[PDB]
This record gives C-alpha cells, sequence and structure tokens, in this order.
C-alpha cells in the first residue's frame, strides 16, 4: 500500500552469533512514516512464510553455514556477516543507501563494548514484489561472544533504484 | 512554532574535557530548515534558564561528576560521555536517529587527530514541551587532552517518536 | 535546472592512490532524484573543461603534490586526502553534510579490507554557479597499496548554506 517519496532511517536491534559468524535480528516491528510497517520475522524464516507476514517490508536473518556472500574465518568469531532476506511489499523499489552500527549497552546497563570494527556495506536495491538478499559485514578486533554481542543497526532507506553507472576507461 | 515533516542533519562543534570525562558543546546558534532555530547555551545551563533561551530547540552539555549514564574510567580520559539537556519547543516530538563524529583540525590547521574510537548511541526521542536527556559515548584508544580534543558532531533529527517494538521470544 | 528541496545520499566509488596520498574518483554518472545528474569527470579535469560537462553537478578529483589542504606524510601511504573540484550548476546552494566510507570487495569478490581508519570531514557548502573545493581525509592503520585501495563513498547532500554560527566566549 505504501508509496514512499522520502528517505528514512530504520533503527533495529541485532546480536552477533559466534557459531556461523552471523548477525541475527531481534524480532519485532517498527512503524515508519514513509515505508509502512517494518516486520522483523524470526530467524531463518523461509521465503514462502516470509511473504505471509503482516507488514509492508519483511525481514529475516539467516544463520548456518552457506548463508554467506563473504569469506568469514569460521575458526574465530571476529568476521561477521548479516545475511538477510527482505520482502519489499510496497509500491516502489527501495534503495538501502548506508548502514551504521553502535554497540548496545551490556548487562551492567552502563558500559558498551569498545571492540573496534570495520563495516562493509554496498548500496542495495530492494526490488518491489520480490524477496531480496541484503548483507553487510563487520570485522572486529576481538572475538564476538556473550559479553559483547549486542548491537544497534541503522539503515537508511530511500525511494527508487538509481545507482552509480561506471563510465569508460 | 516549527512543525517539522522531514529529517535533517544538525552539525555542531564539541570538545573533549579530560576532567569529568565529558564532551562539551561550543555555544552558538544554527538556523535549520525544518526544526526552527537551534540554540546551544553555555555549559551547565539550569533547566529554568534553558527554557528562556531564544530558539526552538535548546541544548546544554553538563559537566562534573554524577552527570553520567555511563561508567567512564575517571582514572584516564579515554572514555567520554556527552550528557546533554535538550529543550524541544517545537510543535512535535523529534527523534535523534543517529550521530557521527569527525575530529576537527588541530592548531596547525592541516592535521587531525587519528585517535581511533568506538561511538555509542541509542536513538532518543525528544518529547515536545519537555527537557530531555540526550547522551552518546565515545571510547578512544588514546587519552583526550589539549592537543586532540576538538570534534565535529553530526546528529540526524527526524519527526515523531516511533521506535522498534521488540516481539515475543 | 534542478531546484532541490530535500536531502539525498550520493553513493560513489573511489580508489586510494599511494603516490600523492590521494583518493581518486571512478568516472561515471549518477541520476539523483533531487539534484539532477551527477557527473564524475576524469581525474585532474581543469576548471574550464569541468563547466562544459553534461550534468547538473560535476566532480573531479585532483592528484599530484600541492593538491592538499592536509599535511599528509608522503613517506608512507596511510594518510590520504580527497581533493575534489565540484561544479554546482543547480539553482541552489548545496551543503555536503557528512561523508562515510566502506571498503569495497577485493579481487576475490568475497573479502574486504579491515584496514581501520579515522575519517576527517567538515561540512562544506557548494555555492551555485561556482566551482568549489571539497575534501575529506582518511588516516589508515596500514599503507594503502594495490591489494586494499578500493572504497565506496557516501555523501549526504542537503539544500542551502546554513552552518553553525559560534557565539561569544
Amino acid at each position: 500500500d505504501a508509496y514512499p517519496v522520502e528517505s528514512e532511517i530504520i533503527n533495529l536491534t541485532i546480536n552477533g552469533v559466534a557459531r556461523g559468524n552471523h548477525f541475527n535480528f531481534v524480532n519485532g516491528t517498527l512503524q515508519t512514516r514513509n515505508y509502512g510497517k517494518v516486520y522483523v520475522a524470526g530467524q531463518g524464516t523461509s521465503d514462502s512464510e516470509l511473504v505471509k507476514k503482516k507488514g509492508d517490508i519483511i525481514l529475516t536473518s539467516l544463520l548456518g553455514d552457506g548463508d554467506h556472500t563473504l569469506n568469514v574465518n569460521k575458526a574465530e568469531s571476529k568476521e561477521l556477516e548479516l545475511y538477510a532476506r527482505v520482502y519489499n511489499n510496497t509500491k516502489r523499489d527501495i534503495t538501502v543507501d548506508s548502514v551504521s552500527l553502535s554497540p548496545g549497552l551490556n548487562a551492567t546497563g552502563r558500559e558498551f563494548s569498545a571492540n573496534k570494527f570495520v563495516l562493509y556495506f554496498k548500496p542495495t536495491v530492494l526490488k518491489k514484489n520480490r524477496i531480496n538478499t541484503l548483507v553487510f559485514g563487520a570485522t572486529f578486533d576481538e572475538d564476538i561472544d556473550d559479553t559483547n554481542r549486542h548491537y544497534l543497526l541503522s539503515m537508511r532507506f530511500s525511494p527508487g533504484n538509481d545507482l552509480f553507472k561506471v563510465g569508460e576507461k
């Protein structure tokens, strides 16, 4: 139903998963102003289930080996990937322009992990009426475990599908 | 008077303060397109003074111990917190979606501090007709002192108060 | 022809250049929704050539010594600068609010450089009917060479020229 005409930031929660070298969504919902309802399904939701969820944009993070566009070193838990399936059921193509991460607060409620990282992200078009792959990588200084796995994810959504077209050499 | 309907980036200047482990605003003003006038009062402005300033959104950074939502290691000056009071006197709730930092130029005018850091920030609603607490943390590799304390702060403002609602386990 | 009234993110590709300590654009074009056509000319395009290109906003990155607002250590290739000339041929002033970088994928197509960096950027007004200097710096942990030089650049454009005005001491 939604026909977006402006950019908007989508703020979601995610956790690192050592086994599989993945990021994993926290399930829940988010009412946006321009993109309808964002529905974050449970982990590993299949494509046929994903298109039945009650929202305008449906996301699931996938776990387990093979769900990787990136060579992570599975011998450690420093190199992590979000491998997400995103159902765009709005009336327009959406570009995910950029992402950023902040660590969440740990158990104390008053400290955050200062585990430094490099973020990998390439702008990604979410075609409408389609389930799309969406990924970002993060490579940390220190292993991700249970003490330091909590992160806050910011994604910028914008209308359309226009991307840089490389010219001649 | 202002009734915002689009997101906007607010660019302000801040300095690290070793004693107290804080960030501190540079006072001044900023004319925005969608959020009226931003007024950055002097440090430690009290709540009753803050609501008398001439602007649509009034900010002050607080210094001195106790003004911390975060356990900073006061034995050093690597872990810093912005503890700000923000008066939203527009006609709508505002969400601060994200922040980012850049070091400013040092005394040479041609170099910047490459002191690496991890930024902590959780999206924060600024309720209208209310003074709100706004914080972010930064944990640096190296101590902040007089040679390397100058920073540029970017905040994204957006209309409304909608946030992620966590679902069931 | 373009009269922008909203902010937009511009996603471009850039490479590090060890000799000269620069970033260098990949030439090409980008259709924006609010800022007309972005035209990225070849490196070192002169000012008289730059204003003849077919676009609404024309950019070139300059190489070679002297094209630096920043003291880079030319003895190594860790400290890099984008020194760009930008022709704003829209009907309004544009502010570049912020920038961010992501490494691109390397030759494997499945790995990215985790070379950590500190980004320097100060908000910059692109005056209309003028060629403007636009710069950002990046200081890396490790030397930039042929294995790790590929980056993705995000710039946020917004209308107008309003900037923070510093108050009295």
